[PDB]
């Protein structure tokens, strides 16, 4: 066959009932992440390929760096429950792997204020229960499948993307390889 399990993807021994249909995982300390996120812009062109009706969700975890990583959950809590991400991102990333300038949940707040979220709406987001129970979600889904790696996708709770699989010598091919496996995926 042209996709094969353990090719382009891997099946969950465990097959995770009412999962959100695409569901990536990332962290700001995960550098094949910044890649995803800054150069190939991975979740950009799979909801490019993706039917329409169809709801795509990226979670953090706290697996790498320690107190910012849970701080760096929280945070991305508050830019979903503020719909800011596409403010925060690409800061968050340069700021966590580029310009090493986040080193407190204080440089982490500095994002937001500069990306013209406001101060009090940013501390009582951060200190509400709405985004307490999004950290819930975030981290009950990367319970579920025992997530030890980012980045990683997730299609309909039971096939997760290979990028191991696919050819880097190309990265545009790469992303269209990539965006393509999922839509099959979605398809299945």
């Amino acid at each position: 066959a042209q996709y094969e399990d353990g090719k382009q993807y891997t099946t969950l021994e465990k097959p995770v009932a009412g999962a959100p249909q695409v569901l990536e995982f990332f962290s700001f300390f995960c550098p094949h992440c910044y890649q995803f996120e800054e150069v190939l812009h991975i979740s950009d062109n799979v909801k490019k390929k993706l039917p329409e009706g169809v709801k795509m969700t990226k979670y953090h975890v706290n697996f790498m760096g320690g107190d910012l990583g849970k701080d760096l959950t929280q945070a991305w809590a508050v830019a979903m429950a503020l719909g800011v991400e596409d403010k925060v991102t690409v800061p968050l990333f340069e700021g966590v792997q580029k310009t090493q300038t986040i080193r407190s949940a204080s440089d982490i707040r500095d994002v937001f204020i500069n990306a013209g979220i406001k101060g009090e709406e940013y501390d009582a987001a951060w200190n509400s229960f709405v985004v307490k129970s999004l950290v819930a979600q975030q981290e009950k889904a990367a319970a579920d499948v025992q997530l030890r790696g980012v980045p990683a996708m997730f299609v309909n709770g039971k096939y997760q993307l290979n990028p191991q699989g696919m050819d880097t010598s190309n990265m545009d091919v790469f992303v269209q390889q990539y965006a393509d496996t999922v839509k099959y995926l979605s398809e299945k």
